[PDB]
C-alpha cells in the first residue's frame, strides 16, 4: 500500500498512538547483560536503554571492552550504522577509541549539548583550534580544523590522532542544531537537507566504516535519521518504489538495537520524511 495513502488513512482516523503500540508489541527482545554489569553502571546514561549483546560494538582493550552502542546492518540497502548514546563524562575517551577502531568518516549528532535547561551529552569536541584535547585513558588526540556554520546545521573538520603509532585521520562531524526542546520539527525539509550533506561527504558509503550516529539516549531522533536514509534507498535500488514498508524496516532494525523510534509524532516524522524526500529520489 503506497505508504502516502497509508500516511493520509493513519492521520484522519487520528490512529498514530494506536500503529506505534503495535510495534512495541512486535519488537524483538534479545539479552543484555553485558550493559547490566556492576562493572558498566557509569557507562550508561539511562537504565532502560541498552545494546543487545548479539550487536554491542566491543572496544579492542582486554580490561574491559564495553560501551553503549549498537551494529545496525541492511543487506539489501547495503548499509551499516553504529548508534550510540551521547557520551558521557567518563566515556569520551571509549567514544574515540570507538570512532578509530570501526574506521568510521562522519559522527552525526541530532541534539545540542544543553536542552530544557539540563546536559544532554559531555563537551566531547574541541571549541577552538588553538585549544585540542587529550584523551589520557586511550591515547587519542583531537583537533578542531575548521568549522562551517549554517542556520539548521554545522559541519566540522576533526584530526584525530592515534598516539600510540601517530597515524592522523580526518573526521567530519555533522551537527544538526535546531531539533527541537519539545515535539518534531514541523516540515523535514531541514532534516532531509542535512541527511543529504551527510550523503555527499562519503560518510555512508562503503568505503568507510559505519557512520556513527547519536542524541542523547541514541534511539529517538537517530532512529528517525538510519530509518528515513534506508527507506529512501530501497525506494532507489526497486523496480515498484511502492513495494517499501517504513513499518517492517522499522522492525529490522529494532532486531539490532532497541526503542527505535520513541514517540507517535517521530513515527508520524519519519512517514513525512520519507514521502517528501521520494519526490527527490523519483527523478525531481
Ligand atoms: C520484508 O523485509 C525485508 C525488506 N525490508 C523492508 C522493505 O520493505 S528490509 O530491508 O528492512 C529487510 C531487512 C532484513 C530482512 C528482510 C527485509
Amino acid at each position: 500500500m503506497e505508504m502516502e495513502k497509508e500516511f493520509e488513512q493513519i492521520d484522519k482516523s487520528g490512529s498514530w498512538a494506536a500503529i506505534y503500540q503495535d510495534i512495541r508489541h512486535e519488537a524483538s527482545d534479545f539479552p543484555s547483560r553485558v550493559a547490566k554489569l556492576p562493572k558498566n553502571k557509569n557507562r550508561n546514561r539511562y537504565r532502560d536503554v541498552s545494546p543487545f549483546d548479539h550487536s554491542r560494538i566491543k572496544l579492542h582493550q582486554e580490561d574491559n571492552d564495553y560501551i553503549n552502542a549498537s551494529l545496525i546492518k541492511m543487506e539489501e540497502a547495503q548499509r551499516s550504522y553504529i548508534l550510540t548514546q551521547g557520551p558521557l563524562p567518563n566515556t569520551v575517551g571509549h567514544f574515540w577509541e570507538m570512532v578509530w577502531e570501526q574506521k568510521s568518516r562522519g559522527v552525526v549528532m541530532l541534539n545540542r549539548v544543553m536542552e530544557k535547561g539540563s546536559l544532554k551529552c559531555a563537551q566531547y569536541w574541541p571549541q577552538k583550534e588553538e585549544k585540542e584535547m587529550i584523551f589520557e585513558d586511550t591515547n587519542l588526540k583531537l583537533t578542531l580544523i575548521s568549522e562551517d556554520i549554517k542556520s539548521y546545521y554545522t559541519v566540522r573538520q576533526l584530526e584525530l590522532e592515534n598516539l600510540t603509532t601517530q597515524e592522523t585521520r580526518e573526521i567530519l562531524h555533522f551537527h544538526y542544531t535546531t531539533w527541537p526542546d519539545f515535539g518534531v520539527p514541523e516540515s523535514p525539509a531541514s532534516f532531509l537537507n542535512f541527511l543529504f550533506k551527510v550523503r555527499e561527504s562519503g560518510s555512508l558509503s562503503p568505503e568507510h566504516g559505519p557512520v556513527v550516529v547519536h542524541c542523547s539516549a541514541g534511539i529517538g531522533r537517530s532512529g528517525t535519521f538510519c530509518l528515513a536514509d534506508t527507506c529512501l534507498l530501497l525506494m532507489d535500488k526497486r523496480k515498484d518504489p511502492s513495494s517499501v514498508d517504513i513499518k517492517k524496516v522499522l522492525l529490522e532494525m529494532r532486531k539490532f538495537r532497541m526503542g527505535l523510534i520513541q514517540t507517535a509524532d517521530q513515527l508520524r516524522f519519519s512517514y513525512l520524511a520519507v514521502i517528501e524526500g521520494a519526490k527527490f529520489i523519483m527523478g525531481d
